[PDB]
């Protein structure tokens, strides 16, 4: 399949070179996979989700995404126009408030919730979790993300937007999950992206168009935008049978575009997510 006039990040995932505008992908499109978007919620009524999105848990009075961040991330995973895996099932877990903040205890509880809830769901091609969030180093947050991965979920997390080593942030610093840095449309490391040995992969993160609340769309920038590209790519590849939840991060790194990014510090991988379609 080919989506013309795609967002640059989708085009980038399916090309060896920057600057293209068509996203080429297998028609299976993540059908039969599920991706939990652990964030500010999802405006599940948005037409771009085509009924494939639903909220399953909140940690606040409401399940509404009063911010937009979670809806944006979910759209990069799985919306018709802005998504990597256009047929995946999306589940929303609201661990962040409408200002985009959350307590570490709530973020931990949300990960443990997903690890159990997936057993209530039909996800024959497997389960992914996208965590476009983080804060300072916490062993308890890292351990929660490790448990979620161990339980059989492909966990993708944002490296952070501190232009610093991700070793000092969580869950970015957890070794066993997939830690995602951000790039821009000219194949530069995004100016804000964290870096470091713990990164596993880069995805598009500067000026990413996706869904927004009020049935709208908008472009924003962050490692929060890179992460759902990788989460959706994992769901896509799992649906194709090319990899598993346990091995998808490694497989994505194995099959990535290598050596294309500029301003990558020594000791950080130079690997950009790629579907090899």
């Amino acid at each position: 399949a080919a989506q013309t006039n795609a967002p640059w990040g989708l085009a980038r995932i399916s090309s060896t070179s920057p600057g293209t505008s068509t996203y080429y992908y297998d028609e299976s499109a993540g059908q039969g996979s599920c991706v939990y978007v652990i964030d500010t919620g999802i405006e599940a009524s948005h037409p771009e989700f085509e009924g494939r999105a639903q909220m399953v848990k909140t940690y606040y009075y409401s399940s509404r995404d009063g911010n937009g961040h979670g809806t944006h991330c979910a759209g990069t995973v799985g919306s018709r126009t802005y998504g990597v895996a256009k047929k995946t099932q999306l589940f929303g877990v609201k661990v962040l408030d409408d200002n985009g903040s959350g307590q570490y205890s709530t973020i931990i509880a949300g990960m443990d919730f997903v690890a159990s809830d997936k057993n209530n769901r039909n996800c024959p091609k497997g389960v992914v979790a996208s965590l476009s969030l983080g804060g300072g180093y916490s062993s308890s947050v890292n351990s929660a993300a490790a448990r979620l991965q161990s339980s059989g979920v492909m966990v993708a997390v944002a490296a952070g937007n501190n232009n610093a080593d991700a070793r000092n942030y969580s869950p970015a610093s957890e070794p066993s999950v997939c830690t995602v840095g951000a790039s821009d449309r000219y194949d530069r490391r995004s100016s804000f992206s964290n870096y470091g040995s713990v990164l596993d992969i880069f995805g598009p993160g500067t000026d990413i168009l996706s869904t927004w609340i009020g049935g709208s769309t908008r472009s924003i920038s962050g490692t929060s935008m890179a992460t759902p590209h990788v989460a959706g790519l994992a769901a896509y590849l799992m649906t194709l049978g090319k990899t598993t939840a346990a091995s998808a991060c490694r497989y994505i790194a194995d099959t990535a575009n290598k050596g294309d990014l500029s301003n990558i510090p020594f000791g950080t991988v130079n690997l950009l997510a790629y579907n090899n379609y």
